[PDB]
């Protein structure tokens, strides 16, 4: 009497499509659930293994997906049902991609709790998040030294909206960032830093993928880029 | 080599005009600053004792003042400098206003903490807060076992907008409230919550104090008060 | 109602970890009772600070939930009243010697549990403390050289009463090949008791670690001659 | 820079606590140095778990910043080279013990502390270990017996070095009047090694209990006997 929820279905669809030879990845849950009084608002966070593209500057590195941002039961337990139409939701779910490193056999579980914050800012404020915002998370995001402090958020790469009963969802993934280029993005926009970033392949690549142990900013890596941010700002 | 913050002198300014008698409050500070790379947004928070009013049924209660969402500064160390006319960094400063309790002969100090976590929200998402705004906190205000679980945004009674010389600050007092109020304000609307509270003096009274020991919801305490939420709801 | 199978259990946890209400929690995607390929519904991760005072290190500690009886509404297991066992009777447990640096604990522990689960489930047979599984494989799929299991009752997880039947806590212990051959020729209980006065390779509370280089006996040769007798007299 | 000062007893209270980085931590608005009333700068308090072995409960530990040099610039104390005493030479310590249900420190504790400062300052000059002060009030305003206080040097906080002179930490601890007295006759080492001795009255940490009901004496009336001798043989 807790059938597979239609919403979680669809997105649980979109993972599959994506990852058809990994139908039992390993999936972190919220011991005591939101809706029961818990304090994290994502029931589940599953964690891939994507190989990647050899071919593309696209290394192999770990894939998170959430469930609780949007509608997954239908049912008014945590969201307000609201037609098939407008959003699931808050709209969307939360996904990042983590670089992997030599000698990990499973994805870490730290993105999780990263996740969990920013879901807990968006459930309490209430209000939601967009391509191109970014987040002053103000502290290195696996709790360790690295230079990787903030966020900026994009339509993830692969994950598709999906279609459901209870709402359409999208796919909002993190990309970490230095302090530097947050403040780039307040200076000229989101978008920007984001295509930048994707024209650096160890700062994200085509993919934004998040490597916690960058110890250089896109600029400090071609100083060139800050023409074009200079451009843009003066160009908007 | 670090005077008294000109930011921090208007709102102390404010504060001495309403405790003329409390020159030395009790003051609660992050050891480590969070523009030195602390976790807690605020600089510090000032805990006073508000007599109240006997007279008008306005119990005596603590009054919590916080010092880090405005500019304190202005030299662009935590917010940035935007002129004398626009806010002060954010704007405003959190309040609060805690029912005193027996056993009590200074505040407790566990509001700073919370304010902190609302805090450390309007600076990582950059949203600022509005008189009516309602936060989903999802949980007892002071990790006990108390229904006030989420909050509520209005204007202090009593502290008023201080002109500084770099930016407006104003004041939201945070106001506890039970789900049940807090879907009632989602239904409707923050302000119309905030009125009725102001006419329930257990419940918050003219000053909108909290109780973290109230045991019943304004609707619990007078079914009637339903009425006017509905009517609210559909002139609306 | 909370299903008062996964209530119980919870309840142990708490306990034991009361500063740890919200621990890492890994679950099955498409849980078993709808057709998922995975017995257990539930893997919860604790950290045990051990005991410094009696050289107990600090290690990771496993429990699972889905062999015993969760929801008692038949979905998995046969409901069998509150006296006999609930469910298969215990919920499997595991504790990881924890490696500098690790800030939660690893999760393959799942995987080896559902794979026994996956075993328990098929078997002709029950399991119980002093039994031996030949793994043959190292636990973890490194190059490790524990590569069997020993079960033991959990050293502080104590059996629980449930509305569903008695629940108790079997503990794998990580061996070697010349550990687990030493157990078929003794007795399971003989291997453990040795276990636990080896601190390195389990101590009192039989800690798995699953980077330890050598056999009990390598380490002190002269267990060889407990083991003997045991045989001997036995 | 940051106060040297400071830095090195924020480096004390780390190796202490090194998972409190964040503690609760108390100011005067108007520092001394701008002419505020209150001479202590910063108060932390922090939460000590004590020692359930040697029966040491859980307590507050609280420390002062402003009786010794913080900053280097002569703007409250004079600069005396890396030698000498740091200011003062020492801060304030104080052990509250920690009532069942108290989810933070007690402040009222500064209070006290910036009362002994404001003492120090106005000169019978620096106290040293052993030394009491005949506050005469009960010290959290409240109806308790403890109304005096004794100095010893911290059970736990090591003398630091400072690139403005060397500081040490005197804890505070409450005592009765009969105590004070007895510390008066005799000497205040003494005292305090018999409430040392008796766990409730201080412990080795020598905690202070607020709510103790009974003198060293009333609870075993022949620690007298050994304050005589203690009298005798000076």
């Amino acid at each position: 009497a807790s059938l597979f929820p239609p919403g979680l279905h669809a997105i649980y669809g979109e993972c599959r499509r994506l990852y058809p030879d990994q139908p039992n990845p390993l999936q972190v849950t919220a011991i005591v659930k939101y809706w029961l009084g818990g304090p994290d608002p994502l029931d589940y966070v599953s964690m891939y293994r994507n190989v990647g593209s050899p071919s593309a500057n696209i290394p192999e590195h770990w894939h998170y997906i959430s469930f609780g941002l949007s509608d997954l039961y239908g049912d008014n337990r945590v969201h307000e049902f609201t037609g098939t139409d407008g959003p699931s939701g808050f709209g969307f779910e939360l996904t990042f991609r983590l670089k992997r490193e030599t000698g990990e056999s499973a994805p870490p579980t730290w993105p999780a709790e990263l996740m969990q914050g920013l879901a807990r800012y968006v459930f309490q404020s209430e209000n939601t998040f967009c391509s191109g915002d970014h987040v002053s998370w103000h502290s290195p995001l696996d709790n360790s030294e690295s230079r990787i402090q903030h966020m900026l958020l994009t339509e993830d790469p692969q994950m598709q909206p999906v279609q459901t009963p209870f709402g359409v969802v999208t796919f909002l993934q993190i990309v970490g960032v230095c302090t530097e280029e947050l403040h780039s993005a307040q200076q000229w926009n989101g978008q920007g830093i984001l295509e930048l970033l994707r024209t650096v392949p160890i700062a994200g690549g085509p993919w934004l993928i998040t490597d916690m142990r960058r110890g250089e900013t896109i600029f400090e890596i071609d100083p060139h880029l800050q023409e074009r941010v200079d451009k843009g700002i003066e160009t908007d």
